[PDB]
C-alpha cells in the first residue's frame, strides 16, 4: 500500500528513492504503482512538444511546457535540446567537423568527466554499416571516437542477462540473471519479464556499477527507465541532472532504448520497417549531443554507445517440437525459444530420468535444428553451468530456429519475424560498441571484444576500483587515451624442480613394455635433457603455476613439459612445429610402447596395468609421436611422463588433431607453437579443481581423469615470419575439448574424422584466459610485447564465423 497523496512538487525524478508508504517521484515509481497523485502532471509534461520553433524564441516562461525556449532556460538547465540552434544561430552537433578532444574541457566545479551510457536494445552490429546513411549522429560518434566492428554479448543473448553483465562485469552464471525467465529451486520462486518477483533484490547478484560508484562516493543517475516515459523526457531528465550543483550532480548516467529490438522482433533484423526505428534512435543521440553542446559539455562527457545483443530472422514455421521426440512430453517443463532448458514437471516423479530424455533428443532426425547437452558439457566458452537456476538439461538451438514443447504452444501464444538468444559467437547476435570523449582515443578502430570487459573500463573512466569480476583488467587499455590501469603479472606460487637421472629401469614395476634398444652424439642427447632445445619449444617462457603444488620441468629434444607429481601427468606440454616439419607414423614395433622416465620416481608415475584393467579407459600422449624430429627423438614421446588418460572415443578426436591438424596449422600459419594439457573441472565452475574434487580415476589407481583437454596454438601475426622468429604481435587460437566416452555430440561421427572433428573443435574454441582459470596457469610470461597487449591476446576468441 502506497498513500499516493503526498506531492512531486519540486521532486520530479528525484535521485534518492523514498521509503513506503510515502509516495515516490523517481522513474521506478510507475512499475511499483507508487507515484504521487501529480506525477504525470508535474513530471511528464508534454505541452508543445520537444522542439523550439522560431516563434517560441525568447518567450515568457510557461511552466506547463515540456521544455523551454525562454531566455532563462539555460540557467534553469531545461531548454529544448534544439534551443540554441533555433533561437541563437548555433549549429547542430552533427554538423560540426570533428576535432580531437585532447583534454577534458569541463565547466568549473566538475571533478571528473561524467560518463553517459547510451544503451540500445537489439542493436545488431551490422546496423553500424548497413544503416550508416540514416544515422548521421551515430556515424559521427563512431568515426570520430573509438569503435569496435562489433562487441560479443554473453550467452544467452537475451536482454536482462546482457544488460546486467554490462553493469557487473560478470558471467550470467555468477550474477544470477541466467535468462529472461527463471525458476530458483532454493527460493522456490519464479522470475518473469512480466510481473513483480523480478524487482526482488535476491535475483540480482554481484555489484552493479551504480552501487560500485555510490560506495566509493561517486553519485549515480538511475539506470532503469519506466517504459511509458518517452525517450525525449529521459534525455531531458539526464540534461537536467547534469545542471545540478556540484555536490548533488551525478557522475554516471544511463539512457536505455527499447528500439530497435521491439521492431526487429516484428519485422526481422533487416525488414524495410527497420529504417524508421534507426532514424529515430539517431535523432535521440542528436538530442543528447545538442543538449550537451548547449551545456558546454560536449567535449567534457565520455559517451558509450552500446547494445545488449543483435537480432536474427526467426519465424513460427522454424520451430522444432519436443512432442516429436519424447513419449513423456507432459512430465517435463521446458523454457522455450532460442534456447531450451528442461527440468521435471514434478519433483515427486522418480521415473523422470535425464539420461533417457537426452538420448531421445540426440541425433534423431537428419537435419535436427537443436542439440541437447547436460549443462556441464556445454562449450566452456559459454560459461553457462555454475548456477542452480540453470537447468541440468540444455538445448543449443541453431540460429534461425525455435524449440517448443508442443505445437499448441506456438499458435496459442504467426506474429514475429526476429528473435535472439542463440550462441554468443553467432554473427547475427553480435552488437555494437562506440566510445566518444576526452578519455577515449580519437578516430581509432579496436578489435572486437566481449561485453564482460566493459565494467572495468567504466570503473577506470570514473576513477573507481572495480568489484571482483570476469573481465581481465588492462585488456581494454588500448581503447583509452589516459586512465589506463597498469596491471602487473601475477606472482608464481610454486617453483619447479629440475630432476636429473635418479632411477634405474628395474626400480619400476609399471607393467609397461617397450621395444627399445655413439660418444659424439651421446653428449648431444644429454644436452637435450638439460634444456638445449628449450628456446625453440618454449617460446614465451614457461607458464607460471599460481597455486601451491609439486611439479617438475622435463626437457626433451622436441618438447618441454611441467609434470605434476600430484596429478601424475603434465599440467602443460610445449612444442614448436615449423612450416617445414614432417609427419611420420608410429612404427610397428613401438605401437604399445610406454617407457619409464628415469627422472621421475615409480611412486609419482602412471602405470600400464591400470589401463589394461580399466576396460573403458585407454591413453594418449600430449606431445604427439607423429611429429617427432627423428627416429631417435621419437622414443621420448613414449615416456610414461607424456601419457594421459583418454577414452577410445576421444582418441579418435585427439589422434586426428595431432596427426593432421597440427601440421595443417603449421603450414597455414608459418609454424605454430602448441601448449597442450589436461583440465579437471568436475564441479563445472570454470575453475581448476583441487585434488579432493576429482570424481573419477583410471580404475584401481590414483590417476585422475581429465574432464577436458586444451591446446593453445600461437604463431606470428605477421605470417611472413616463422612462429619461432617472430618480431612483433602474436596470433592465437585455442580450444578446450570435452573428454567424453562417446561422440554423441557429433551426429556425423561414424564418418571419417575429416568430416566432423574440426567442426567439433570449432564449437569448443576458447580464450587463453578460459584455460588460465581452468588450470591456475599464467601463459606468455616472457615475450617482447607490452603486458596490456598480452592481456588482449589472452582474451581473444577465434570464432570461425565468416565476415
Ligand atoms: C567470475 O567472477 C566472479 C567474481 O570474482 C567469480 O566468482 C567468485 O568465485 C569464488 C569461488 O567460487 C567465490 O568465493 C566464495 O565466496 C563465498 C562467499 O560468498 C558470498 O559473498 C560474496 C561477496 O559479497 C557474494 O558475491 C556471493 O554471491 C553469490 O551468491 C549469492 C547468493 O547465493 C548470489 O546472489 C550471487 O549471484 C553469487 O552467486 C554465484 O556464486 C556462488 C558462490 O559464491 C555460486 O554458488 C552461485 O552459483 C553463483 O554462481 C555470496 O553471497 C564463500 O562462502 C566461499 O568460501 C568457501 O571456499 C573457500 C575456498 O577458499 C574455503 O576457504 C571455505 O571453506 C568455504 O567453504 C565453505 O563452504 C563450502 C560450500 O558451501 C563448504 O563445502 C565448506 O565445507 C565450507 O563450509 C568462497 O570463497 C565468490 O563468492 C564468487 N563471487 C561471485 C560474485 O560469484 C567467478 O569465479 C568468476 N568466474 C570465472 C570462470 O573465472
Ligand atoms: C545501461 C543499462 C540499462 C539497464 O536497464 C535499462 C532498462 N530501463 N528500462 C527497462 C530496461 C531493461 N528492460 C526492462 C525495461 C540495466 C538493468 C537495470 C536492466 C540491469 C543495466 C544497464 Cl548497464
Ligand atoms: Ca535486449
Ligand atoms: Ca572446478
Ligand atoms: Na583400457
Ligand atoms: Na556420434
Ligand atoms: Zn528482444
Amino acid at each position: 500500500w502506497t498513500a499516493t497523496s503526498g506531492s512531486c512538487k519540486g521532486r520530479c525524478f528525484e535521485l534518492q528513492e523514498v521509503g513506503p508508504p510515502d509516495c515516490r517521484c523517481d522513474n521506478l515509481c510507475k512499475s511499483y504503482s507508487s507515484c504521487c497523485h501529480d506525477f504525470d502532471e508535474l513530471c511528464l509534461k508534454t505541452a508543445r512538444g520537444w522542439e523550439c520553433t522560431k516563434d517560441r524564441c525568447g518567450e515568457v516562461r510557461n511552466e506547463e511546457n515540456a521544455c523551454h525556449c525562454s531566455e532563462d532556460c539555460l540557467s534553469r538547465g531545461d531548454c529544448c535540446t534544439n534551443y540554441q540552434v533555433v533561437c541563437k544561430g548555433e549549429s547542430h552537433w552533427v554538423d560540426d567537423d570533428c576535432e580531437e578532444i585532447k583534454v577534458p574541457e569541463c565547466p568549473a566545479g566538475f571533478v571528473r568527466p561524467p560518463l553517459i551510457i547510451f544503451s540500445v536494445d537489439g542493436f545488431r552490429a551490422s546496423y553500424m554499416k548497413k544503416g550508416s546513411k540514416v544515422m548521421p549522429n551515430i556515424e559521427k560518434l563512431r568515426s570520430c571516437g573509438t569503435h569496435a566492428p562489433y562487441m560479443r554479448p554473453v550467452y544467452p543473448t537475451k536482454t536482462f542477462p546482457n544488460l546486467y553483465t554490462l553493469a557487473t562485469g560478470l558471467y550470467p552464471e555468477s550474477h544470477g540473471i541466467v535468462g529472461n525467465s527463471m525458476y530458483d529451486p532454493v527460493f522456490d520462486a519464479s522470475f518473469h519479464l512480466r510481473g513483480r518477483e523480478k524487482f526482488n533484490h535476491r535475483w540480482w547478484g554481484g555489484q552493479p556499477l551504480w552501487i560500485t560508484a555510490t560506495k566509493q562516493g561517486v553519485r549515480a543517475g538511475t539506470f532503469f527507465w519506466s517504459v511509458s516515459i518517452p525517450h525525449e523526457r529521459r534525455i531531458l531528465t539526464i540534461l537536467q541532472w547534469l545542471s545540478l550543483p556540484d555536490n548533488e550532480r551525478p557522475s554516471v548516467y544511463a539512457f536505455y532504448s527499447e528500439q530497435p529490438d521491439f521492431s526487429g522482433h516484428k519485422y526481422g533484423p533487416f525488414g524495410p520497417e527497420m529504417t524508421n526505428p534507426l532514424r529515430e534512435i539517431d535523432k535521440t543521440v542528436g538530442q543528447l549531443m545538442d543538449g550537451l553542446k548547449q551545456l558546454r559539455l560536449h567535449r567534457c562527457v565520455n559517451v558509450i554507445f552500446v547494445g545488449d545483443h543483435g537480432m536474427e530472422d526467426v519465424t513460427c514455421d522454424r520451430t522444432e517440437f519436443l512432442s516429436n521426440y519424447l513419449t513423456n512430453v507432459d512430465d517435463i517443463t521446458l523454457v522455450p525459444g532460442t534456447l531450451g532448458r528442461i527440468r521435471a514437471k514434478s519433483i515427486n516423479n522418480s521415473k523422470y530420468d535425464p539420461k533417457t530424455i537426452i538420448a531421445a533428443l540426440t541425433c534423431k532426425k537428419p537435419d535436427q535444428h537443436f542439440k541437447p547437452y547436460m549443462k556441464q558439457h556445454l562449450p566452456k566458452r559459454l560459461h553457462y553451468a555454475n548456477n542452480r537456476r540453470i537447468e541440468d538439461i540444455h538445448l543449443l538451438v541453431d540460429r534461425r530456429w525455435h524449440v517448443a514443447r508442443k505445437p499448441l504452444d506456438v499458435y496459442k501464444k504467426c506474429f514475429f519475424q526476429g528473435d535472439h538468444g542463440f550462441d554468443n559467437k553467432v554473427n547475427s547476435m553480435q552488437t555494437v560498441f562506440v566510445g566518444y570523449g576526452p578519455t577515449f582515443k580519437y578516430r581509432t578502430k579496436v578489435p572486437p571484444f566481449e561485453n564482460i570487459e566493459l565494467y572495468n573500463v567504466m570503473c577506470d573512466l570514473l576513477g573507481l576500483k572495480p568489484a571482483p569480476n570476469n573481465g581481465t583488467h588492462g585488456s581494454l587499455n588500448h581503447l583509452l587515451r589516459t586512465n589506463t590501469f597498469r596491471p602487473t603479472m601475477p606472482d608464481e606460487v610454486s617453483r619447479p624442480n629440475y630432476p636429473g637421472i635418479m632411477y634405474l629401469q628395474s626400480e619400476f614395476d609399471l607393467g609397461c613394455t617397450c621395444d627399445d634398444k655413439n660418444k659424439l652424439e651421446e653428449l648431444n642427447k644429454r644436452l637435450h635433457t638439460k634444456g638445449s632445445t628449450k628456446e625453440r619449444h618454449l617460446l614465451y617462457g614457461r607458464p607460471a603455476v599460481l597455486y601451491r603444488t609439486s611439479y617438475d620441468i622435463l626437457y626433451h629434444t622436441d618438447f618441454e613439459s611441467g609434470y605434476s607429481e600430484i596429478f601424475l601427468m603434465p599440467l602443460w606440454t610445449s612444442y614448436t612445429i615449423s612450416k617445414q616439419a614432417e609427419v611420420s607414423s608410429i612404427p610397428e614395433h613401438l605401437t604399445n610402447c610406454v617407457r619409464p622416465d628415469v627422472r621421475v620416481s615409480p611412486g609419482f608415475s602412471q602405470n600400464c596395468l591400470a589401463y589394461k584393467n580399466d576396460k573403458q579407459m585407454s591413453y594418449g600422449f600430449l606431445f604427439p609421436p607423429y611429429l617427432s624430429s627423428s627416429p631417435e627423438a621419437k622414443y621420448d614421446a613414449f615416456l610414461v611422463t607424456n601419457m594421459v588418460p583418454m577414452y577410445p572415443a576421444f582418441k579418435r578426436v585427439w589422434a586426428y588433431f595431432q596427426r593432421v591438424l597440427v601440421k595443417k596449422y603449421a603450414s597455414e600459419r608459418n609454424g605454430v607453437n602448441v601448449i597442450s594439457g589436461p583440465i579437471f573441472d568436475y564441479n563445472y565452475d570454470g575453475l581448476r579443481d583441487t585434488e579432493d574434487e576429482i570424481k573419477q580415476y583410471v580404475e584401481g589407481s590414483s590417476i585422475p581423469v581429465p574432464t577436458h583437454y586444451y591446446s593453445i596454438i600461437t604463431s606470428c601475426l605477421d605470417f611472413t615470419q616463422p612462429a619461432d622468429k617472430c618480431d612483433g604481435p602474436l596470433s592465437v587460437s585455442s580450444f578446450i575439448l570435452p573428454h567424453r566416452p562417446d561422440n554423441d555430440e557429433s551426429c556425423n561421427s561414424s564418418e571419417d574424422e575429416s568430416k566432423w572433428v574440426e567442426e567439433l573443435m570449432k564449437m569448443h574454441t576458447a580464450r587463453v584466459r578460459d584455460i588460465e582459470h581452468l588450470t591456475g596457469l599464467d601463459f606468455y610470461r616472457k615475450t617482447s610485447r607490452s603486458y596490456s597487449e598480452i592481456l588482449t591476446l589472452k582474451t581473444y576468441l577465434h570464432t570461425y564465423e565468416s565476415e
